[PDB]
Formats: C-alpha cells, sequence, structure tokens
C-alpha cells in the first residue's frame, strides 16, 4: 500500500539526529517537495515526475542529476495521523496515537550542491529536492507493531547496502531527539496535519550514488525484516548541470 | 475563490529578484520551499491553541498573522503564479507560454523570521524554520487568467505590487523590475523540481521591506495595468504556544 502518500501534504525532516560515538547518548529541520517521491519499479517523455498514480505509487529509478555528487541517507519515516499544533509535550506512549504506520525512506542530498549552499548561507531545498530524491517504500500499519504501543523508539533498525555492500546500519535507539520529541517540538513551529510525513534523521555510514548503481534498503522491527526495497540509479536527462 | 488552495502540492519560492536600481535593468537564483500549512486567509474570506488546524472545503483558513515570540518578522509582497499543468525539464519557455502554464495568479505575504534566518546563514543551515511558521503565507482569493487573458502573449510587465502596515506604504514595484522573468521562473525551476497542477510559485518581492509586530495592520494589493484587482488586509497578533526564539 503507497495510498498514503497521495494524503501527504508536506514532508518535515531532522538533521544529525544519531549518535556516532558512546559518549554522545540543537536540532534542525528542512522540508522536501512531495514531487521528489519515487517508489521501487516492482510497486510523458522526458519527464521525471509526473505526479502519483491513482494508487500512490510512482515506480522509477533514481535520476541523478549531472555534475550533482548525490548521498544516500537511509531512514526511518512517521506517517502522522492526528493535527499537532503547539503541543506543549508528548510522552513515548503517545507517538503511538500520533501517526498511522511509518515507512523506510531514503532522503537523497545533493553533496556538493549542499556545500555551496551551506557556504553561502543559501537554502538547501534544491539539494535535498531534486526529482526522486526521496525514494520511499509502502506504509507499514501500526497495527503491525502496537504489541510496542508504550514506546517504539528502540524495535526499528534501519540499513542501507549499495552494489552489495552494507554501509549504513543504525537502531533507532541510537537517536538523539526521540520520537516524541520529534512530534512535539515540531509542532510548536510548524503544525503538524494528518498525512504529514516525518524523516527522523540518517544513521552514520552516508556514501555516495551513481548511475549504474543498485541500491538495496531495509527496515527492521525487533530485528525482523519488514520493509525491504530496492532502487536503480541513472542519469537524469533534461538540460540541468550543477557546476560550481 | 480560495478552492485553489486545496489543490497546491507545493509552494516555491525565487529570491532576489526585484531590481532596485534602474542600472541593473540593462542585464545567478536561488529557491526555498515553504509548507502549505503557512497559508493564511483574510479574516472575512470565509481548535484550541491550535495556530494551523488544516483547510476549510472552502480553501480558506481566515486568521491573524502569528508572530511567534522573540521572532523578528519581515513582510515581503509578491506575485504568485498558480501552475495548470506538468512541467518537467523544460528546455525552452517563451513569455506567450506564461498564461497556458497557469490557470491564474495570486497575492501572496512571503513572511520570514528575520532573525531566526540571520542566524541560519551565519551557521549555514536551512531555511525552512524562519520561513515555515504557520501563517507565513499570507494570500489572496484567485485571479482567474481571464481577467488578464488580453496580454497572454506577455505578462511580465502587466502587474505591481504593493505593501503598506499600520497606514504607510512600504514596497510599491512593477513586475517590470523582476530580474528573472515568469518564463524563465518556470522553465529552470522544471529542470530540478518538476511541477504538477496546482503548484504555487512565488516569485519575489521588490526593495523595501520591513517588520511586523504583534497589533499591526497589514494592507497589500496587486495591480493589473495600474488597476486595482486584489486588495486584502491582515492583522498580527502573539503566537499562543510554547514556542520562544532566543539568539
Ligand atoms: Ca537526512
Ligand atoms: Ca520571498
Amino acid at each position: 500500500s503507497y495510498n498514503y502518500l497521495k494524503a501527504a501534504r508536506k514532508i518535515i525532516c531532522i538533521g544529525r539526529n544519531y549518535a556516532a560515538h558512546i559518549k554522545e547518548l540543537q536540532p534542525f529541520f528542512f522540508l522536501k517537495p512531495t514531487s521528489s517521491i519515487v517508489t521501487p519499479l516492482s510497486s510523458p517523455a522526458n519527464s521525471t515526475f509526473n505526479g502519483l498514480n491513482e494508487d500512490g505509487t510512482n515506480p522509477g529509478p533514481i535520476f541523478i542529476p549531472r555534475g550533482v555528487k548525490v548521498h544516500h541517507e537511509i531512514e526511518l519515516a512517521l506517517i502522522v495521523s492526528k493535527h499537532l499544533s503547539n503541543v506543549t509535550k508528548m510522552k513515548p506512549e503517545e507517538v503511538y496515537d500520533s501517526i498511522s504506520g511509518v515507512a523506510l525512506a531514503l532522503d537523497l542530498t545533493a553533496r556538493n550542491v549542499q556545500d555551496e549552499a551551506k557556504k553561502k548561507g543559501l537554502p538547501w531545498t534544491i539539494s535535498k529536492g531534486f526529482d526522486t530524491f526521496m525514494p520511499i517504500s509502502a506504509i507499514v500499519s501500526r497495527e503491525k507493531f502496537s504489541s510496542y504501543k508504550s514506546n517504539l523508539q528502540d524495535i526499528f533498525r534501519v540499513k542501507c547496502s549499495v552494489n552489495g555492500q552494507l554501509r549504513q546500519d543504525g537502531g533507532t535507539n541510537l537517536m538523539l531527539h526521540p520520537l516524541h520529541k520529534i512530534l512535539q517540538h515540531i509542532s510548536t513551529m510548524i503544525s503538524l496535519e494528518p498525512g504529514d510525513i516525518i524523516l527522523t534523521g540518517t544513521p552514520a555510514g552516508v556514501g555516495e550514488l551513481k548511475p549504474g548503481d543498485r541500491v538495496h534498503c531495509e527496515l527492521l522491527q525487533n530485528n525482523d525484516n519488514i520493509v525491504d526495497m530496492n532502487f536503480e540509479c541513472e542519469n537524469r536527462p533534461g538540460p540541468y548541470e550543477f557546476r560550481e
């Protein structure tokens, strides 16, 4: 089921949210356009995005734009199911009641474009929003993990492999800002509504992606595979070309 | 009609897009997104502690401009285009094609948390929050293209925008001062972030940016061939939540 993708009016993400070292066991956010959504192949002309299908699907490859160095970032996505506006405080048990399920997503980033944006203090939008820059899986309904209703913070494990090599493998228990604080903090600035997709950060191990690479990503629940997706990278057509 | 608002999948904006001195007129651009959750319409357009609870079947969201605690807000009056078709990897667009790529235009305010944005700039961090607070995109009803069907060969020079606060005029400029024209904006954007019917594109603001504080009265308008086609007003208030900016 990819239908939830049609109800997504917004995609807000959190950055640098995973511990790289034991000792560290403040936050910034950025948007991603829903036009960047792309779904696995097994789910017009010169077009790199023509809108989602009736069922919310958008099968296609990752379009690496010319001149751009793309880095992959595997992440757990929350599918908000309630209206959250200026929440003063949320407890772990409440995350479950605020979402309809989760999904496995890749927060593709145009590294060199972002490097230049950070240098000039300019918007990150483009480096984070190219078409297909948010490859995502089908939704995993909460009922599938209602048994962990009181706290979902430690049950998930996310991993990403490129060309048969494991590059990222982290558990959500390494998260710096927990799920309940993410939902609460955000609501005090940019109110959330049903259908909103929230990316919660990526674990260490970010690597690059080039045309021809095969990406295999997984989402585990108590070390049990519940999401397995694959994407192929190709050259983005059109006239775009990034040159510093 | 504010129904178009319900169909907007995204809001993209172009920055520093207006000449401030004659000199540049006889001759680079960056973009950023805004959440549709930042939309707010005039009080006469149509729960608890909520500064945004979704749009009505109307497409409206009548309300004040909620200014966050500790935040300094700057107003930016701008012309918004309402895309009507799929634009992806377009190689070239002529001024004449703008009319057929939109269903109309609207008058919008691109509100910004200046001190929050200054900090982001220094730290090289995203502008999202400084540009996305609820109500940070006050916007008018739609102006259907038939209204200006007569200039379908080139709409670049027929509009003018103006913003005034507490009775005093602050911003006033014609779209003829735009550094990057409407057809180029649409074209260039499509080569990175494809557009689909319903997308809203903010096209930049003229010089004269100023501040808005709780209790302020904002009056903005859009003219076509120097005739007022849209006139909207907004009230500023204190954001009612736990948020507070401190440097
Ligand atoms: Ca990320
Ligand atoms: Ca602006």
